[PDB]
């Protein structure tokens, strides 16, 4: 009788480390994420490299990988699949949207219209899908992961930090307006975490002194590590807490006090 | 040479007020809205009713009302048109924004479409507009009218509260990249105003009883007049504060303190 | 005939004097609280006898109190009470408010705390307690705390000034809230990168033009503000025109605080 | 070789399950507290009940009770105790404040005396004297408890909140400010806790339909939990995330959101 927790983009980011964690906690998972080896594209740990491992921790993957969550459908397909593999929602993490940076007035049409649907889109469709059968068992805990720089939008990031902003505007809404059915909904915004996707963004991958530059922007001077971040997340995943909701969560080492 | 100030949908909300004060203070008009009488939908103030007035107030007025102000082509013909008549642009009252209500998960793809074009494009192509002759001249005041909610997302706004801050987090962001070109980017976000369309939406317009109750969830237990509002807007566009920018403003009684 | 009246205190310097002329433009009586002495004196900037002829000329009768400790009950009860003697009302307040202290967090010592509480908090506590009663009673009023801009992101080196500034942010709030049913506002406002006497002796940049280049670079408007822009904004929370906004902060730092 | 943990008011709040929780965690204790037992005001665990259960967990317990939190005397003898009997400070929880409510203009100059004592001086004294041992050593932990009031201080809480609010300004810069030392500092701040005391100050202690009511004003419904905020609180104190500094949490049901 394990509760169920799904995970949105596990092959990357948080994923693989937030699905050990949740499994040690006596979870079943379901995996969305980009199918694959380790050459392809957005794989840092493939579906098949996860599933002997999290199996060894007693949890049951299934794993989800042919839907557009920037759609309702995509969502609504996705919890869909959930439901039937395992009769349940408990915990939802739903790893949302894609970095853009640059001037304002360099900003395009189409780099405007991305970041509305991978900022916004995705939270509004997966919200919309998570929540109903959450609010139908009276329980249930959510954790949307926006940006810190939802609570600073900075020059050069206007429309990825505004839109991740409004992003944490539509959770606290949620979180309050659900928080009486018993579901909580919280969102964490991250920022200079060691995983390859930003090393590579920021071009600190095989560059030392640019990894040092980097982390000097921090104030506690490192670079945030994914089991960190899932102990973090996994707290307001495992059900020991259920006094929090509709808030913002930073996590960047003091970038976003 | 007076300076020029641009207004959007000036035939209602604070746009008739802020376009007397603006004349009083010396500046000539744009005034983007709604062509019609009194009688048509989103006319509060009709252009011929203002135009007699603020003539008397040494403005010249340029009228706008065949734009599409959710998209770059109607913004940017708007500021085209702006220079093509005044040579400049000094001051930029970008109104932003249609409300929408109702449980989180009753929300439709098109009130979620919606609530982003008049929330978010309106700000994106708005600044992207009216940015660059400022930045040229090397001077500059904006003010975006977005939304009281915007700065405490609440149950039953959540979509129109969330893009509401994203549209704030955006201005913070604009606002503080263009301060070196001396140009500012403020937003206001009003609630409880007192206006028709509001005392319409309240069902509170010839209901004293109804309004008392409006009233009541104020801290200042009344409604804002237009004249109060203008003359904070005006300030923020007047040039006599060069001080402020990527800020937000919340002007609803104390509601949103 | 019945002109509304304003309190500003330590108006010998900082915004009290440009506040002072708009006020009485906007036809106000004052009563000025501040440092007796001319500009020799250490923090006048300018002198009651300095302002007593220009705010004559705009229409304004003037009191003018120098000898209250505005960091206890009697100080500020005193104040108000020689305000509403010669004036029977009180209409707007303006109360500056605390004393700049910096350091590291480790270096502040027993007297450093005991003082930047003394001036950032029990000044905006006992002022508060003086200033709303006859407002609260007359059913209108508007107050403005002068503040910080550090209380909005109390930074290292500033710990114990901008935290307490932030607490004295938090008082308003709650005050400005609590009063605002009796038809009273009470705002902050928060500075920094002023130009004023006080603030270029303070950052070194009296007579340094690199160094007052440097300052401003730290502001995003790449500017000092005017104490004319300041006062043009404090006026607008207390000449009556807006009525609509209570128990708020505003950062007033070129968007430092933003 | 275990590392050390501080907790102050250990004898009631969130001490004694934090305690229990820390010691699991692999920690020896220092305990400051009330000495005696049930009947003595403020005491809901006597410091002998919990050395029995904490030396079951593993954890040697240091218990401290003659020192004055809100002097310098006070913390600094404490945590030179602390480090003549282990040698090191590693986390660090700062029970601090103590409530006071009524209409601003009823308080008196003994409850504005108080406040300041019981919700500043214990910090910056506490803070002074746990930090020095943190940064010599290039590590530490801190959680200061200050209150939800804090962050968004009401009326009839105008001095309470006020300060509170002040505490966790002096806490955000503080963290900041050694965060290149390795230490974090941080703030939690709860409403609507179940414990004797906020039931007997609610009055709800006996009484379901007091109670109900009192639920009734949290989001979430319910009342928070020791164990559910002792364990969000070690999970900022266990070393398990080294990411977080100068911020506050919010710890409310929501009511804080």
């Amino acid at each position: 009788n394990r509760p169920v927790a799904l995970i949105t983009m596990a092959t990357g980011y948080v994923g693989p480390a937030l699905a050990r964690t949740m499994a040690d906690r006596g979870f079943d998972l379901v995996l969305h994420g980009t199918a694959g080896d380790g050459t392809m594209v957005g794989v840092e740990e493939s579906f098949d490299s996860q599933i002997a491992d999290l199996a060894k921790r007693g949890a049951d993957v299934l794993t989800i990988s042919d839907v557009d969550l920037t759609t309702r459908t995509g969502n609504q397909s996705m919890i869909e699949r959930v439901l039937e593999r395992f009769g349940r929602l408990d915990s939802a993490c739903l790893v949302t949207g894609l970095i853009v940076t640059g001037k304002f007035l360099d900003m395009t049409d189409d780099q405007w219209a991305k970041v509305k649907a991978t900022n916004l889109d995705m939270v509004f469709h997966g919200l919309q899908a998570v929540l109903p059968p959450m609010v139908a068992a009276g329980a249930g805990q959510c954790v949307v992961f926006t940006s810190a720089t939802g609570g600073r939008p900075d020059p050069m990031v206007s429309i990825y930090g505004g839109t991740r902003a409004g992003a944490n505007g539509i959770v606290r809404a949620v979180g309050l307006e659900h928080a009486r059915h018993g579901v909580q909904v919280n969102a964490i915004g991250t920022n200079y975490m060691d995983f390859p996707g930003f090393l590579k963004a920021s071009r600190a991958d095989g560059d030392p002194e640019r990894r040092a530059m980097i982390e000097a922007q921090v104030p506690l001077r490192r670079l945030g590590t994914m089991d960190e971040l899932s102990s973090v997340t996994a707290g307001l995943l495992d059900g020991s807490n259920r006094f929090q909701t509709g808030q913002f969560f930073d996590f960047s080492g003091g970038w976003g006090a």
